[PDB]
């Protein structure tokens, strides 16, 4: 349809208004002192949330160009918590500061392309310095320590996450379920996980977690490919139980009528080898087959699908692992070992018990967050929390080389942006003296920093204030990307009113 | 519907606003330094694109007269990337410069027709001079190099393009498909291709590749225009497992075949059959290759291993017809060559090439599906840039060839000052593509960069990605001659029409 | 006061509006087919005029920027006829040059390169205008030009030819309404100098813009001018008008008494340095007066004032007619001056003393025009004045073809103009198209829509062949009596290209704000 | 004394900026303001010629050494000392000192007091 087009600074200033509205709403919740935000509902009392992710999901602007920039930062900064599990709000605060000062220098006559080059070279050095000051996490004792800190000081949960990664490995599949009793226990079952998720967001059974869970579900494995009407006869045939259909190609009927079904993807000759393994696991049968005309739990994520507690014959399924094991000697061969590790590795299940359901769902939420944080701690390590690690990592900027003065400006844009998260931590405490608090932390060194929880200076590592290195480096990398994309945006196209 | 009519200068000034909005939006993406363009969507994040074709397709204006001038340049410039595969934004930048300077002189009193004549005489000589700078591409030695450049410096892709063009020839049918593994392969199979296309866009199976893919399909060949005998033979083929292809003079069959393809009834594709008695002879070649028979039952239908329906093209792959019967058809029309008039010579020789060479299938693969189809489409872009490069040759990229081709303007002849002004309109317009590439870098010194390139000669130019003057051919910066000359011919064509437009008729809001 | 400023294309476009308003109003009167222009008056019936000069004097605009461009081309074109209709031709030419000039500036032409190509084009057109010009010399040829400017009157043609024979070609000739009905010629003692009146309100006749004083007294003062009351009030009760010759608040006091009827005109002293005081003595001897200087006081005598019969003062020169000084003392100064010619060892002294000698010894030729009726007397007098002015200009630079044909023929010199680039060639072609404008306007004032063919038939013709708007026929304009002085034609083009080039190079226009 | 006319002397004198000391980046920015402003008089003189290309002329003058410059009257590149284009040293240095003085007061001005109309 007809379009309106904005160019040059008129587009970038309009985009900046949206970035500011997104950031200014979410950043008040940043630190441990993060202040409440009220979200209106259609009827009844409004929702009060200190969660910066919950606030960002509610941000929509009436102006199209303002909404574009607001969705740019929102989509990029959301990817920080998709992998590292934390840092969405931090990435948004950084993105606002980087784009503000960057655009401010564009008005002064700085080339936007050289600012991006200088910003990129500055991030490479800060991310590297974040690794130099990062503490590696290896061994079951300190893995339990990180799991306990992310559990809000729960030694039972820290030992549970450490024991799960001990049996199934650091890269193993670990899932969190609800226990049938008061006691919390760990159970290692059989299963596998692949990167093919749901085909539509409407299959999601849980609004906030964006996951589709099917309990006591039957698996349908075919190897032959969607919208063909022949699927209507097969769908209701065995439906009486949720169903998992696996193919390469019932959206409304699940969200409107009564049906429990999930259909994910299943490339080339490699896809035919994967579906034969799920048959020996899920306990079912897989071109030499019919036409379109069983596990305890099936969880469907956006980027992942995990089959938990599939029922095979343990004597027959053990032979399938030995068939692929024999194919390794006569064999690149790296993909054959991947399929072996999925079948023989299993899935760790965390059964979370408690007194009452309100406590059991409360305790389960901490185990999932502590698990996600511990997974990121074993990979890239841990760094000092409270926004201090971004300030300490500024020392790496000395190694950043600037080919001209505009590039040196971009380095200083990142230099001033690294201080912004801590500035917002202290600002959420309600004090106007926060400029002094930033000066003490910056003039100090090491793990010395400000803890906004007790409002006292201390050693944050010993105090239990820590962030995964993956969280911090991803927040800066994501923010610098989205802000540099907007700095280089010369046109904004949108539909007419 | 009642109409609003604009005349003379009032109409051309309004049309220029639409041409400006089109060009000013698309030209920011030109060159390696091309910047981002945000395209809004209903829900979610917008679309960031540095591609000029994506931005151009989204341009529509509220004012009908402004929208007309926008669609004018947009459609004419779109004919560049069709026969060429690149240079759509270049044609738009040239059209904006020719029309702006031309209209500027029209207000100065110059006759519009003498400007158009001067424009065409200048473009005629610039294309000729562009042919001298052209570097011909022939043989597997330099074809793999050209294919490697359009492959984003991948030598393995250039070897597949050079070897595929070696088996079936430069004009032979080459198709790129997704491989079943990481290792890329090449194989030549049976098949042919037709110059016709689908009747309705709804037959497309895969919207990503835009081509309708029917695997292990059936083919119906019928002479007259086609619901009388269709349904009995269609319903007899409705239970197959194999999709059906409809080949006739035309396809009532228009409404019923589209609604069944959109639903889950059956997969049916209709392609027109090329005219006169030559059409009835081509139906026998498709029937013998696929084993079927023409209709002038299920045993009469032909079977292939796959069918890909392009927009203007139709490709049948691996027909099931007996090879002993096909060779009897080959020597039938091959012996008919010795029996012949100057009328049909290469007409029957082209049919023999379809029943002999076949179709080569390029199979591209990678470690993950994300890179697999990303490199697969990269090969399709590399294959299209290579086939066009073989035809008209290769010229220096970065807009330098348009500047170097200005030497041919001395050969242009002007009958008066108005025509000479038109020649000078082209002279100033050829510098615009390079001036815009340097402007996309963001420097205010771009006026000096253009002076160095013009003061130099030959291969010397400016590389905007490294921001350093260097040899552009040795640095891998090249453009096909067909890409460059098409962008100049199409731009000068649309601007000449807009200069000669005395009225713009549009409906009332 | 606070100012508003317009820049470049915005200022040059507003200036063009004022230039067009002046041009379109005056150009309807151009040529013998010129049409009527009604000019309103405070009370009674308006003024109907076919004269372009009368219309141009009334052109004033509300918009200050538009008014500037109007007054710009108005003053520059006034120096062309400073008569002969050339002031309107210069305005028409100035419009065409400025219009096409601005049109190419928008097209991307450099304004200064257009000006260069314009100036080179004008030099070659004026040069070619000299070759086609036919000079006038001798009493016989002058008598023919005077008869033409008198509308086929051999009497005025002979009188002007005889007037230029008695006083010379460079002599001073004046026209005065005769006290008797017999037209006669009388040479009298007098002189003319290059100083005009010090204010337009001293002029007694608004039509000719010439201040004329009959039987007036001359006050000659050395220094600037309050303390003149004893001498000034002496002339007020003496009945004669007073002429004040001095070096220079008191100037406004004489303006009030002039408009109230209580005959005073002020003129600056001629020349400067010692030549000024030397010429002041020549005026006192011619008029029988005394120069106030260095043992004289301006407050202290009626005997020191010079006397003359008629004093005509325009905005340029002042002519003293019938000096009342004694004949012996006038020629005594002649011998005193001539004695210094042989005693001068410098070339500058000898050449400048001859100019001083030619004024006193030459005199002033007076043309007294008679007629049957007093109404016909002033009508015939104005005919002689215009005939004398046109004939005097025709002798200097020659004569060319009228009807705007000479400008068309002079276009053949444009091939001799060198253009350094395309923009300079454009300025040459601007003059090429502008030279057809005066004839195009003459044919347009006839009212015909066929004037596009008339211009082509004249351009494709040769020599003096052209179109006559009076009889609406093609003929030879030299034989038909249609001729313009070469000085008039070349001045119209030079002045038009001058003011049009200034406007093309104007990047800013400053004007006062609303009061 | 006398210096090069045509605004070239201010460009040739930019070599002294290497001797300027900056205590921080803000002071270094103020040094660069003069660096770009020294080219402004010559850039205006060339722009008053009406030429469409002003960048080439400024480039050829900045890269050349000595008194070599561009003559705007004849529109030709020539040595300005020999051609007769010359400015007094007091004229050139006073224009720079006065301009920087008034521009420094306006940059440091935090308030403007004016009467009510
Ligand atoms: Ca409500
Ligand atoms: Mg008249």
């Amino acid at each position: 349809t007809a379009k309106d087009i904005l160019f040059d600074a008129e587009a970038r200033t309009k985009l900046k208004v949206g970035v500011d509205k997104l950031a200014n709403a979410v950043k008040v919740t940043l630190g441990p002192a993060g202040r409440n935000v009220l979200i209106d509902k259609k009827f009844g009392a409004p929702t009060s949330t200190k969660d910066g992710v919950t606030v960002a999901k509610e941000i929509e602007l009436v102006d199209p160009v303002e909404n574009m920039g607001a969705q740019m930062v929102r989509e990029v900064a959301s990817k920080t918590s998709d992998v590292a599990g934390d840092g969405t709000t931090t990435a948004t605060v950084l993105a606002q500061a980087i784009y503000r000062e960057g655009l401010k220098n564009v008005t002064a006559g700085a080339r936007p392309i050289d600012l991006k080059r200088g910003i990129d070279r500055a991030v490479k050095e800060v991310v590297a310095e974040l690794r130099n000051i990062s503490r590696s996490i290896s061994g079951k004792k300190e893995i339990a320590q990180v799991g306990t800190i992310s559990a809000n000081n729960d030694p039972e949960i820290g030992e549970l996450i450490a024991e799960a990664m001990d049996k199934v490995g650091k890269d193993g599949v670990i899932t969190v379920e609800e226990a049938k009793g008061m006691e919390t226990e760990l159970k290692v079952v059989e299963g596998m996980q692949f990167d093919r998720g749901y085909l539509s967001p409407y299959f999601v059974t849980n609004s906030e977690t964006m996951e589709a869970e099917l309990d006591e579900a039957l698996i349908l494995i075919h190897d032959k490919k969607s919208n063909m009407k022949e699927l209507l006869p097969i769908l209701e045939k065995a439906a009486q139980r949720p169903l998992l259909i696996i193919a390469e190609d019932l959206v409304v009927n699940k969200l409107r009528g009564t049906l429990k079904v999930a259909a994910v993807k299943a490339f080339g000759d490699r896809r035919k080898a994967m579906l034969e393994d799920i048959a020996i696991l899920t306990g079912g049968t897989v071109e030499k087959g019919y036409k379109l005309e069983q596990a305890a739990r099936i969880t469907i994520d956006k980027d992942n699908t995990t089959i938990v507690e599939g029922k095979g014959k343990q004597e027959e399924i053990k032979a399938r692992i030995n068939e692929i094991k024999g194919q390794i000697e006569k064999s690149d061969t790296e993909k054959l070992q991947e399929r072996l590790a999925k079948l023989s590795g299993g899935v760790a299940v965390l059964k979370i018990g408690a007194s009452t359901e309100v406590e059991m769902k409360e305790k389960k939420a901490r185990v999932e967050d502590a698990l996600h944080a511990t997974r990121a701690a074993v990979q890239e390590g841990i760094v000092v929390g409270g926004g201090v690690a971004l300030i300490r990592a500024a020392k790496g900027l000395a190694k950043a080389v600037a080919d001209n003065e505009d590039q040196k400006t971009g380095i200083e844009i990142i230099r001033r942006a690294l201080e912004e998260p801590l500035r917002q931590i202290v600002a959420n405490t309600g004090t106007t003296d926060g400029a002094v608090v930033l000066e003490k932390v910056k003039n100090a060194e090491g793990d010395y920093g400000f803890n906004a929880r007790t409002e006292q200076y201390e050693n944050l590592i010993e105090a239990g204030v820590v962030d995964p290195t993956k969280v911090t480096r991803s927040a800066l990398e994501n923010a610098a990307s989205v802000a540099s994309i907007l700095l280089t945006t010369e046109a904004a196209i949108t539909d007419v009113k």
